[PDB]
C-alpha cells in the first residue's frame, strides 16, 4: 500500500536552511528515494521523492516542512 | 575562509540507509550547497557539495560518513 510521492520545496537560503530541511526529512517516517537540492544565490530548491505509507504521512511531512524558517512553498509533485 | 568541497557517498539501499545518511549530513556543522541522492539497483549514491573550513574539517566529515555501517565508499569529489 506504500506509494511513491514527490514534494518540492522552495525558500530563501538563510540561517542553516538546508540543515533544517534535511533534518526534518531524514527524521520523518518515510523512505527517501531521491533528493535534488540546491542552495545558491540566496535561493533554496529541493525536489524529494519518497515512499510513504499513506497520504496522512505525506501531508504531515509537508506541513512540518512549511514550518521551517525561510520556506516559501511546499507542494506535491 | 570556507571553501567549496565535494563528497561522494555510495552505500547499500537497505534498512533506512538513505534516511540515515541524510540525517548524518544534516547534523554536520557546515553550509550545504547541493545534494544529489538517488537510490537504485540496491544501492544509493549521494553527491554533496558543502562549504567547509579547511581540509582537516572535510576529512572529519568524510570519516563520520565512512563509519556508517552500510556505506561502501566515501571520497572527495573534484571539479
Amino acid at each position: 500500500t506504500d506509494f511513491l510521492a514527490g514534494i518540492r520545496i522552495v525558500g530563501e537560503d538563510k540561517n542553516g536552511m538546508t540543515n533544517q530541511i534535511t533534518g526534518v526529512i531524514s527524521k520523518f517516517d518515510t523512505n527517501i528515494r531521491t533528493i535534488v537540492l540546491n542552495a545558491k544565490d540566496g535561493i533554496f530548491t529541493c525536489n524529494l521523492m519518497i515512499f510513504v505509507k499513506n497520504t496522512d504521512k505525506l501531508t504531515t511531512l509537508m506541513d512540518k516542512l512549511r514550518k521551517v524558517q525561510g520556506v516559501f512553498t511546499v507542494e506535491r509533485l
